[PDB]
Order: structure tokens, then C-alpha cells, then sequence
């Protein structure tokens, strides 16, 4: 059917604006709380799903032109009707919840459904538990599940959110009986439980007890019983009676968080798939397994990596071919440790081949890797925030490099390029300079290990390592064309090289190297049978993973 | 202005539209001759002028939701009806007349403006005096003049409307006053004046003397005063006194139609400024100047041009630059006599480039031209319909040809190629073969002058003539031109006289423009007139040629130094 809009739907919502800011042709007009809304009938059937029932139904407001809603908040109600007469909502980030509120107040589906979006995009830290218990009050089953997947992620870190402690029961139960508690021990839900009924006892016996079955008897054989009888009220029999069944049964089973096997996640392998261009896979140092993950944008490469204190993996940069019939893509991502995806994030403001993303102080600091090329001052740098979700300028590098690394070491930014090496202080937003490399080596990185920077390779064998409470840089050994992988494994230097001949296979072994033998003892040699070719632009960063929610990597020996 | 409608204001739309097709949150409804129209009144305000008005005044029908509203046709209403809950207007070629009279009424803005661009693109032939007219009888300055110079134009060839019989006298002392009628003689206006008051002699005396004086004196002759004199009512004494008065005084004029001098227009000239490539210039025959015209599109070339018996001028195909930081165009478009402009009119359906137009039964024929061809058949032809301003496709060519010409000769289509020649039947839409050139020569014209095809140059000097009653190839004579050299042929017919414009060019020597008068009989080109050099610049080498009658007055010499 033709509906065409140009310049005759614009215009008709133009005319009606007007006749709405003029107070023309209005023959409805909501009070609340003494404020007046002179407004239309048809705007308000054609934008709200209550409003129709309110001007359809032959009842009292069909006739009463002054009808007295309550329960709504002016405000809200106003950039409501100013959505329904333009079309735009331009949300702030702090009345989004009386906003939604108000929307499912008046079913209007179009903003609910706006604001949900808004919502599930917000979830960063610190709301989660909150707006948690917002979608449980208004059943929003779409935001319930992103907010009960977030919280299984931090609040098992937390655990002392003041948000958290007003929580319905059955939100609480469905918090704790599930299986995605991101936690490496189980005494931490049973103190978490355990303090959500030390702040409500008496009354709330019954939701005590409930909790208490709840963390099984992996946490049930703990003080819960001393300190049950320290807080319970007196002349209570049957309560010890049914606090005593809890202990054989209900299916003591292992939960999920503690399989956070420090693994080595790799990305741009040799795709096992010929003509496929690139995919991400990890290894294993104790199971000796190699895994693989989903690629971020399934078609974009040449990506930069960071991992948070957290154990959090993002993906900043890179270059997508254009597909005509390699554009470079600012976008950002972070990847699911449950749920084996990635959502995506803020993007950046500049477009950046292969970026530098260096975490410090909770912040993530993306530095150099081609933002534009044409900048005034080529040498510049983008960092990030991980709770106002947002890109802030710093002060921009001092000289222009390329095929630099960055590292962070005693809560300070480290950048080490061809022979200059900056401190970047984030406190004071400064550059101090720092000791110079007598040898000029590129396309190398660097590993911050413990208080002393590992800068390896470089074109070869290179070992300058650097200390910060020295400020010197000095040589080790040389280890026994390789690719080199400096890395913390297990709270101690290792590597991981791959040495490549003239007509000869390529071989993958990690050595470990000791600190005053400087020597590369050898570790383990990866076993080609397990893991196949990488390639050349491939990268490496330590981080924990789990192995039921990624797949192994199907390979023949 | 903060306003968006993706997916937002179409929904709204929508849902307005459902709600009116279910009779949903309805408050008013019209009273239509018995039918009934149940709407919203916020549509009707934000439409229409008027329904604010009817709706907003605090008056009785304002309150009534039983209006009922006269003078005003059903499907009129009911499309505007829908043309304010969709946008679609989907307006037809015969009820503009009843919609726009009821947008006039209703005051809708919009759906005015909308159907009086409608009305101004499609004053073809025939509707021209009727929507005159109609113009008269609501005002509309827009559609009055382009309306009027219409009239101007093709009314003073046919003069015998009877839409023209019926007309007020102010429009009609408009027309007739006015020094933009296309007469080349004084006494068909004349005539055309008489019969306006011999239907309706006796009844309407009082005009017989205002529209009387306005012929002028060139055609109060004493015979036509006497005529209409003992032609009068009877007892009519005053009348002939007031028609004797009109013979001396009112400043006799000359008029401007006379100006139709046979002129020679041409396209892709040498430009003088060099920020510009080609240019459409003329040259006069009689009066030995060189005149210019104003390039149709401004920026695309390599077109392609054509002259009815009525001498119009029209412009088909094309290429254009990309202008990135030649692209071709089916664009169309036709030049005007007096305005020095070219109105645009419906586009080709296939992008071609130098595309051959030939006039014929009122119909204009495209022949080839690469319509766009990437086939083993490819031979297609387009026609043009002069009256319904449509594309009608014809059988296609028999074989595909490249660098052709094509005349008419004796209502009938004749393409040329390389050797061979097709005649297409326009009765029965199919082509026949004809007689084979024994010289195989392309990139030449030909000319139709009387009942013989000449087809000349060609690679030359070749001078192959045909005839149709005797369907046969024969040779007359070479053209003297002068040796080492590359003549530029032009065929074209001149003052019912067949001619040529030839153009010579040596090495290290100047290009030399000279015209010669050819005869049948002699098989020789007599020097009729040599183009001098200070009136006429270089012209190049993808120039046309073309005969027809323009105006001095309203085109403008081309300034060149000597």
C-alpha cells in the first residue's frame, strides 16, 4: 500500500505540534497533582495502549474533560506526550526508571521498548542489582535475564551491594540456586546468604531457613549452625528439627565458577577451515587441550587485546573488508564468559589499526594504533571508563611510533617503543621520561611481570629486562626465525616461541624461565597432535575461561 | 528542527489509517448526496483550510456531527479523504477537473498544488482552451499563463474549438489582444473573431464591437465593417456610428507571428568560452546572421533533433558527464518559440545516445541510436505519441545498424544504413524491403525533399539519389570542392528548394562555411550564397543541422568578433 511520507507525514506531524503548543482544537486535559496537560484524544489512542481504553469505554472520563490521573509523575508524563507529538524521546540516564515506570503505567509499547533497549545497554557496574529488582517488580523477562546473567558475573565479587540485601525471596533463590555464580570457592555465597540474614532475623526466620537449604551442603557444613544458634529467637524447637534435615539431602553437586582455568587465549589462527580467513582459539597449560572461541565480528580482523585484574576480555579496532560488490572499524566489543558471544560496547572515536588497550586503576587505555594518521599531533591516545561507559581525552603521547607495546606496572602506564620507553602517570595526566634501550628493536612486545618489564624479540633473541624501582635496563640470556610470546603463567615468567625452518614444520613448546638462572627451562612442548598451525599475526594474553561453555577445537593429529 | 518519522510518524500514520477503515474514535461525519463519510476532525484541520474553520469556530455546524456538505462529488471527497490518512494522492487523467474544483472548495493546499502541477505538464493539444477556462474560473496565475501561451500558440493553427465558442470576454480580449499569437498572416485572427460572434450574432451586439476594435485596423477593412453592418439587429443606428470610428485611431501595429522566418537551427557548436564545450546556435538565410539558442539541459550533449510540419522542436537522449567529485540519459525535452527555453516531457524508457527522431502521421519515430545493445538481435525501435504523451513500442528494426539515417517521405518511414534501406508501414507496423545501395558509405545524413531521398557524403561526395514511385539508386554528380581536403556535408531542404551546407577543411588553411543552390535537372550545385566568415565562427565536426521557423525577436544574436 502507498504510504509515502515525503514531506506530507513530516508536515501532518509538524501541524500537529503546533496545534499543540498553541493549545488548539484540545478537548482532553490531564491533571496531576495540579499540573495541566491540555492534549488530543487521537495522540494519545495512537501512541498509548491505555489511553484508547480510557477515551474508547463509555464510562465516566469519556465525558469528564478534566480527568484527575495520579500516580504519574509530571515530568515523565510530559516528555511522553512530547514523544507522542515529534516522535523523539532523548532520555536522560537518570530518570529512565519513573520513565518506564510510567510507560508500562500507560502500556505505551514504543518507549517501553526504548527504554528496556536503554536499560539492557546500561548494566555496567554498580545498577545491575537494582535494576535487577526493577524488571522483577515489573516483569520485563528480557532485561530479568541480561541483569540475572550480569550479577551472576559480579555481584559474586561483590557480594556486599547495599541494593542487594532489599531483594524479594523468589529473586533471591533464583540468584542463588542457579549454577552461573562466577565464584572460585563456596564459603563466599555461604557468608553472602549468611549476611542477607543477619540484617533480617525473627520474623524472617522462614526465608532464613529457605537460603540456608539453599547453599547446600557443600556450604551447610560450615559455622551456619553455631551462629544459628547464636541469632535464633528462643523457644524454637521444630526449627532446630528442620535445620537438622539439612544436611544428606538435595543433590550435593560441584558448581561452574570453579573451573576458572588460567588458560592462553589466542586470536587470527590459521583458520582450520582453508579459504576462512582467521579465527580465535585458546590453549590450556594443565588440561594440554586447545579450545576455540567465536570471532567478535565474524568478519573483522587485525584486533587488540587487554585483560582486566577481573579475568574480562574486549576487543577494540580493527579492519573489515569492504566487501565491494579493508575499511577500518572503530567499534568495541567484550566477550561472554558464560555464553560464548560478544556484545558490543561504546564504540571509539577515531578508527585504529591494531590497538594498544593497557588496563590501569580500573580504566582502559588505548594507546597509539593508527587513530587517524592525519592528526596534527600524530602522537595521541584514547583511554577508556569501565563505569561511566564513555572515552575520555588524556594527554597525548610524546612522539609518534609504531609497532609499539604497552604494558602496566605498579598501577602506572608503561609504553615501550624501538629505544624510548614513557611513563604515563594517570593521576596526574603527565609523560615522564624514562631509561633508553641501547639496542633498536621493533614489531617486538612486552610482558609486565611482577616489577620488572620483559621487553622480548625484536628485529630475534633479545632479553632487556627492565626494572622500576631501578630504572636500568640490563640483558639476561638468549633463549635457546622465532616468533616469541613473553607471558605470566601460574605467578611466574614463561614463554612461548615457535621456531620456523627451510622446508621444516613449525614447533610449539613453552619453556619456564627463572629469574636469577636466567635460563628457559623447559616446561612443556605443546604436542602437534593437539594443536595445529597459528600463523603469523597471531597474539597471546593470559586469562581464566571455562571449559564447558566453549567447545574444543576439532582437529585431526 | 527536532522531528524524525522513521518508523515513528508511519506508524502513526498507519494506525490512523486503521483506525479509520475499522470506524474507530469517529466523531464526525459527511453527508454526501446520501452518503456517508465518518472521519476524524484532527485530519480534516491539519488537510484541509477550510475544515480548521468548520471545526474550530464555535458555530452550530461545528457542533453538528451530522454536517451535511453540498456541492461537493462523492469519489472527489472520498479521495482527498484518503489522500489525508496515506499522502497517496493516485490522481487520473479525467476527474482533475471535479478534484481540483473540490480542493478549491475545501481549500487543501497540497492536493491544489499537486494537481496544478498535473494540469500544467499535460496541456497536450486539446484540453488547452478548456483548462484555460477552467483557470479563468479559478483563479490560478500558474496554470492562466502557461495555459495562455499554449493557446497562443497551437489555437492560432487550429482556431476552431468549440471549448473556444464558450468563453468569457475578458479571457478572450486577453488572447486576442495580445502580440503572442503564432499567425503568419492577419485575417485568420480575423476570421477566428467573425465566427466567435456569428454563433451568437444579434444575442451578444455589445462584444460585437470590443472584439471588432481589438483585430486593429489591418483587418477593419472597409469590405468586413460594411458586412457586419447590414449584417446588425435591426434599428440599430448607434452602432454603426461607434463602428465607424474604429479605423483610424488605436496604434496599428505590426504583429509577431509574421516573424516566422525559415531559419537554419544547429547544436554542438564550437563554444567561445572555453569554460563551456558545445553551444546550439542558428543562422538566417535571408537575413545573413547568426543567432543562438540556449542549450537544453546545459551540460549533456551528443542529442539528437527533429522538426514537425508544425515546426517544433524537440530533444531526446543524450549523454551527460558524471561529473564525478558520460552518463546517458532517456531524458526529453522541447524547446519554446518565444521563451528561449526547453520544458522537459515524458522521458524515453532506454538511455540512448544520438538518437534518430522522425516526424510522421503526428507521431514521433526514434529510430535506433543505442538504445542500449549488448545481444546478438538488439535492433529495437521507440515511437512517440504527440497527443497522449506516451512511448508505444513498434515492431523492431530487421537488422541492427550503426551511424544510420532515417527520413519520411510521403507519410512513410525510411531508415538508411551503410547499403541497405527498410521502409516501415505505419498502417500496419512492419517493414518491407527496399532497393540496396551498390556504394557502401556510413557516418552521412539524408535529407527527404519532395518525393526523392538524397543521400549524401558518406566514408565523401557521393551523391546517391532515390525515389519511391520508381524504387531505384542513381547517381548525379560530384559536388566541386576543393582538393586535399575533407568536406562536412549537410543535406537539408531550404524555401522548397533542395540545398546543401558544406564545409571544407585543408592543412595549415581555415575552415570556409558556403551554401549551394542544387537543381534536379542540371545535376549541378550553383553558388547560392557564401557564408562570410565575420558573421560565423568555426561550428566543429559533430554538428547537426536542421531547417525551421523561429523568432528574432525572442532569441539573441551570438556576439564574435569578425
Amino acid at each position: 500500500e502507498r504510504q509515502i511520507n515525503t514531506e506530507y507525514a513530516v508536515s501532518l506531524l509538524e501541524q500537529l505540534k503546533l496545534f499543540y503548543e498553541q493549545q488548539l482544537f484540545t478537548d482532553i486535559v490531564l491533571i496531576v497533582e495540579g499540573t495541566e496537560f491540555p492534549c488530543h484524544k487521537m495522540v494519545l489512542a495512537t501512541c498509548s495502549s491505555y489511553f484508547r481504553a480510557m477515551f474508547m469505554s463509555g464510562l465516566s472520563e469519556s465525558k469528564q474533560t478534566h480527568v484527575h490521573l495520579r500516580n504519574v509523575d509530571a515530568a515523565t508524563l510530559q516528555i511522553i506526550i512530547t514523544y507522542a507529538y515529534t516522535g523523539n524521546l532523548a532520555m536522560n540516564d537518570s530518570t529512565v526508571e519513573q520513565l518506564y515506570e510510567t510507560a508500562c503505567f500507560l502500556q505505551v509499547e514504543d518507549v517501553l521498548q526504548r527504554c528496556r533497549e536503554y536499560l539492557i545497554k546500561k548494566i555496567n557496574a554498580e545498577n545491575c542489582v537494582r535494576l535487577l529488582s526493577f524488571a522483577d517488580l515489573f516483569s520485563c523477562e528480557e532485561l530479568k535475564q541480561s541483569a540475572k546473567r550480569m550479577v551472576e558475573h559480579k555481584f559474586t565479587a561483590v557480594y556486599h551491594q547495599d541494593a542487594f540485601m532489599q531483594l524479594s525471596h523468589d529473586l533471591l533463590i533464583d540468584i542463588l540456586s542457579s549454577d552461573n555464580l562466577n565464584v572460585e570457592k563456596e564459603e563466599t555465597v555461604r557468608e553472602a546468604a549468611m549476611l542477607w540474614l543477619e540484617y533480617n532475623t525473627e520474623s524472617r526466620s522462614q526465608y532464613l531457613s529457605s537460603v540456608l537449604s539453599q547453599i547446600r551442603i557443600d556450604a551447610l557444613s560450615e559455622v551456619t549452625q553455631r551462629a544459628w544458634f547464636q541469632g535464633l529467637p528462643p523457644n524454637d524447637k521444630s526449627v532446630v528439627v528442620q535445620g537438622l534435615y539439612k544436611s544428606m539431602p538435595k543433590f550435593f553437586k560441584p558448581r561452574l565458577g570453579m573451573t576458572k582455568e588460567e588458560m592462553m587465549i589466542f586470536i587470527e589462527a590459521s583458520s582450520e577451515n582453508p579459504c576462512s580467513l582467521y579465527s580465535s582459539v585458546c590453549y590450556s597449560p594443565q588440561a594440554e587441550k586447545v579450545y576455540k572461541l567465536c570471532s567478535p565480528p565474524a568478519d573483522l580482523h587485525k584486533v587488540g587485546t587487554v585483560v582486566t585484574p577481573d579475568n574480562d576480555i574486549y576487543i577494540a579496532g580493527g579492519q573489515v573488508p569492504l566487501k565491494n560488490t579493508f575499511r577500518t572499524v572503530n567499534c568495541f566489543y567484550w566477550f561472554d564468559a558464560q555464553q560464548n558471544t560478544w556484545f558490543p560496547k561504546t564504540p571509539m572515536l577515531f578508527v585504529r589499526i591494531k590497538p594498544s588497550l593497557v588496563c590501569c586503576e580500573g580504566y582502559i587505555y588505548a594507546i597509539g594504533g593508527d587513530s587517524v594518521g592525519g592528526e596534527l599531533n600524530r602522537r595521541t591516545v584514547e583511554r577508556y571508563d569501565t563505569e561511566k561507559d564513555e572515552w575520555t581525552m588524556v594527554s597525548p603521547l610524546p612522539c609518534a611510533w609504531q609497532w609499539s607495546a604497552a604494558v602496566v606496572v605498579h598501577d602506572c602506564i608503561y609504553v615501550m617503543t624501538l629505544n624510548l620507553m614513557y611513563c604515563y602517570f594517570p593521576r596526574s595526566d603527565s609523560w615522564v621520561e624514562m631509561a633508553m634501550r641501547q639496542t633498536s628493536r621493533s614489531f617486538a612486545s612486552a610482558a609486565a611481570f611482577g616489577d620488572k618489564i620483559f621487553y622480548i624479540g625484536g628485529l630475534s633473541v633479545t632479553v632487556e629486562i627492565y626494572d622500576v624501582n631501578k630504572n636500568e635496563w640490563k640483558m639476561a640470556a638468549n633463549i635457546p626465525d622465532p616468533c616469541v610470546r613473553a607471558v605470566v603463567i601460574s605467578n611466574s615468567l614463561c614463554v612461548f616461541m615457535r621456531e620456523t625452518h627451510l622446508n621444516e614444520r613449525a614447533k610449539y613448546v613453552t619453556y619456564q624461565y627463572d629469574l636469577e638462572l636466567d635460563r628457559w627451562s623447559l616446561r612443556q612442548h605443546i604436542s602437534e597432535r593437539v594443536l595445529w598451525d597459528l600463523g603469523r599475526d597471531f597474539r597471546c594474553t593470559v586469562g581464566k575461561l571455562y571449559p564447558s561453555c566453549l567447545e574444543e577445537s576439532p582437529w585431526k593429529p
